[PDB]
């Protein structure tokens, strides 16, 4: 489990948008109520303005929409983000682009992360999200 540390701090390497990159991915390899919310917040906004809240979570940019997600649990801002992933298959969050290919870092994370178990992947993802915002 302090592998699971050195994917967080790998992924954390990464550029913001290779970071969310990596995130779509594995997502296609794969409290409620207050993640609804601050989701709706977001596909409230322009598909350019759903952007730069994902960047700025990453960043952790002080902001009113970076603050509420900071002030969530572990459980709520991974539930956020996989709202996220579902508003984009739907369409209804800002779409990801055909033509995006990962670094060969990237993938070399993707493969081990794939080769982690689900309940170490939730608990990989969790850490993940869980110091985003502000
Ligand atoms: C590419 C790019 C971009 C963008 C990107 C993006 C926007 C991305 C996103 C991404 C995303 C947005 C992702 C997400 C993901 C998510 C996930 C991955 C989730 C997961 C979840 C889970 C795993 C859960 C679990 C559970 C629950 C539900 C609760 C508890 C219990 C259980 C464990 C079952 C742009 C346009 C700028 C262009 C350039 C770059």
């Amino acid at each position: 489990d302090p592998t699971i540390r050195k994917y967080v701090q790998s992924w954390q390497k990464l550029d913001v948008d290779e970071q969310l990159a990596l995130f779509w991915f594995i997502y296609k390899e794969m409290s409620p109520a207050i993640a609804e919310g601050l989701f709706n917040q977001v596909k409230e906004l322009n598909h350019e303005q759903q952007l730069q809240l994902q960047r700025d979570l990453i960043r952790r940019v002080d902001n009113q929409l970076s603050r509420e997600y900071g002030s969530l649990g572990d459980t709520t801002k991974l539930l956020f983000w996989y709202l996220l992933s579902q508003g984009m298959d739907n369409a209804t969050i800002v779409p990801f682009p055909a033509d995006y290919k990962l670094s060969s870092e990237s993938q070399e994370l993707l493969e081990g992360i794939k080769g982690l178990g689900f309940e170490q992947q939730i608990t990989l993802f969790r850490d993940y999200v869980s110091p985003m915002g502000a």
